[PDB]
């Protein structure tokens, strides 16, 4: 809203590669144009959720906000890294920003990492914002049945997995109003096996099946929106295309998975408080919908 | 662009079935929306473009127009009625319109109709439409090298079967530069029968097989852009998501998909030219890239 050629042409050429120099050169573009804070975005930081040193969330509101959704945040990062927070640049408090703009409660967490924690300590976490929340949003002008779940490649893993396996759930159903998954990995299955999904998952790829969320996504009733982009690696790709094929064979439908034309695989969720208005207003709009 | 969520919802209550109530009710809604003509915008009405009596196009051009991409566009309606005119209403003048206003030509087409015309119709009357526009489209301002075809439902099948049968062909010479498929019916042996299919492809299903397009969307070098609605009926839903599944089983990547929330099967042609902007940015900005 509105990307330029010229700067679809430049991301085309970092390339389809999850690379340093992609990643970086992504990032330099967009933490120059994002928004990363506001006067009247009050920011509480470091709620402490569970006991771990990562269980951590940052709390975005304007003074004003009362019985507003809830936009929750979870970072990518191959399982391995990453942060709410990355200094010197405004991601990802651009998100909370946002959020808080549009009238919600922005939430950004952490949450522990692997290889030292592997799967489920991914939906543990989640269930343990969301229960969080549950019991603490109120107070900052949230409502707790309209909490929304947006996450970023691991990170939207971690919100796929929370979905996807009951045992994990806070409440009962999942205690969430929708999700918004941005090029995620949902079946560890047919994933291609790598050194980040070694870390989580697990060493031996064929032990992954009872950590798949592809089935658990595709029987949900929790509303559902999913991103993948033009220069998205492979495998993102792969996996977002499965999706459709697993969602329009069990449904005979076609569900909310957006096509994100000239973005690659960071630039979505940086775009968020930038001059580029598109990914912003479809998150913001999502979150409308599903808790009206 | 923006679409609200009250039109969402008169959109949703008009349903996913294809009935009279939901195909008027949409159109009565956008009539009263979409810019159908332009005092710089100059039209020339039914050229011929074969002998038939609906071998016929309208040109669209602004006078400063030169060596431009040509937009062409071919209505949709079950394969059996349909025109690129419907009086009292702008459609679908406001996509001819709409083109010249963004830099191009744009060309509104009619086509011969089942069941008096069957397969291959389509995609001969396609071809010849290519045929004149190569040969005449120049001194209306278009560059014979930047063609796009456009179409929505039946016209989606009849622009997915010339890719399919007939545009890698000498026969076409350079060819087109690209086409949007709007809603199309693509695989005639997984498509659910019914009479319009009947009349177009005859009527007995099991021979249904030769027209499938879907093979050769898969094959393609053109670059294709396809759309599917929120509200889309079901075998439409069905026809994009296998769409989907297809191309990236081929391909290891994933096609240019989009999905319209709010939309339902005949909003989005109809809302170019309206104050909702996103149908119309989106096939402009994929027709300029298609044609560098």
């Amino acid at each position: 809203g509105h990307m330029t050629p010229e700067l679809r042409a430049k991301l085309e050429s970092l390339g389809r590669d999850l690379t340093p120099e992609m990643l970086g050169g992504t990032t330099q573009i967009f933490a120059a144009m994002a928004t990363g804070s506001d006067p009247e975005v009050e920011v509480t930081r470091d709620l402490e959720y569970g006991e771990d040193p990562r269980h951590r969330l940052d709390l975005f509101r304007k003074a004003d906000t009362r019985d507003a959704p809830v936009l929750v945040f979870v970072h990518g990062g191959g399982f391995v890294m990453g942060d709410k927070r990355l200094a010197e640049t405004p991601f990802y408090d651009n998100i909370g920003v946002f959020a808080a703009q549009q009238g919600f409660v922005g939430v950004t967490i952490t949450y522990r990492l692997a290889p030292a924690h592997q799967f489920p300590s991914g939906p543990e976490d989640l269930a343990a914002v969301v229960r969080w929340l549950k019991a603490n949003v109120a107070q900052y002008g949230g409502d707790p049945d309209k909490i929304v779940l947006s996450g970023q490649s691991a990170g939207a893993a971690h919100v796929a997995s929370y979905i996807a396996h009951k045992a994990h759930h806070a409440t009962e159903g999942g205690g969430i109003a929708g999700a918004i998954l941005m090029s995620g990995i949902y079946d560890t299955l047919t994933a291609t096996p790598n050194e980040f999904l070694i870390a989580y998952y697990g060493d031996d790829p064929k032990g992954w099946g009872p950590a798949s969320s592809m089935a658990g996504l595709i029987n949900t009733e929790i509303p559902l929106m999913l991103t993948v982009s033009e220069f998205d690696p492979e495998d993102f790709q792969r996996q977002a295309a499965q999706f459709v094929c697993a969602w329009g064979m069990a449904h005979a439908a076609y569900p909310e998975m957006h096509y994100l034309v000239g973005h690659n695989h960071l630039s979505p969720a940086q775009s968020i408080g930038t001059e580029i208005k598109a990914i912003g207003r479809m998150v913001a709009g999502f979150v409308r919908r599903v808790t009206r």
